């Protein structure tokens, strides 16, 4: 695997987020107040871990620079995302979503960008649980997302693929 | 470069009330509530992080076997913990502590437990700080501990040590 490792973009975070000096933490100091990681991928086989806590509202995945900043909840082509709304879980693109069944208690997401193969898939790695895989042929290079309403998120970017992937 | 591999906790160290995702790397509280790792160090350099969120009382370092099960919180000569108890931090070991200055809004404390070298040290990765560093001729092997009063934990092990250390 590839899996560069990134932080978030502070060109690209709302302005109400505040970031951690290291770049892999945010907080709130439309309504939603998205991040984007510091690199563009365009090959390769990445994979991230997202520890969102007691959060209840959020979206994460990835966008095309076609994406407008802060349009990252999949409300449009370029935005492919896994969303939280309580207790109801989907994936959204293009404005489509598709309800995710997750085990209860999900605190941490990961995500499994395999751009040579066509393929963004959402785990529960503490479940090692597979929960959705988007089939996209990606014709732009694409980057990580984050959307939240409040609370804090930490990425784990740069890591190997979960012996269980 | 560290020798820092994947452990988790040993779910025979891990207080009955204590809650663990399946993957040994989350504890959660629904009397302090300890969790062991499962690997016993005697070599090399390792580090690993937790996830402490919005804990407002936890104590997380190393031990040695001798240390009484759940008896991992500094108060003996087989325990060195880094604690926060409400806005109090301290560090403890043999029942003496001493307060430490964190910077506001810990939810990240590293661990560098440096066995050949005999120090353990605490950092707050999200601002590249050095916390604290014992001195500690380890006379036998040591595991990671994890004891929290609230909320959870996560452990984040096996991955790179941040560029500033």
């Amino acid at each position: 695997m590839n899996s560069q490792p990134f932080k978030l973009d502070p060109k690209m975070t709302h302005k109400k987020l505040k970031i951690s000096n290291d770049g892999l933490q945010m907080e709130k100091d439309t309504g939603c107040y998205g991040a984007a990681g510091n690199i563009f991928i365009d090959s390769g086989c990445h994979y991230w871990e997202v520890v969102m806590g007691s959060s209840t509202w959020y979206a994460i995945g990835i966008a095309y620079k076609s994406a407008p900043k802060n349009e990252w909840i999949g409300k449009n082509a370029s935005s492919w995302v896994f969303s939280r709304c309580n207790s109801n879980f989907v994936v959204r693109h293009n404005n489509k979503e598709m309800l995710v069944d997750v085990p209860p208690h999900l605190k941490r997401l990961g995500v499994l960008l395999d751009y040579d193969n066509n393929m963004l898939s959402f785990y529960d790695p503490a479940n090692s649980l597979h929960l959705h895989t988007f089939d996209v042929t990606f014709i732009l290079p694409v980057c990580p997302t984050f959307t939240i309403w409040n609370k804090s998120l930490m990425i784990l970017s740069g890591l190997p693929a979960p012996d269980f992937i």
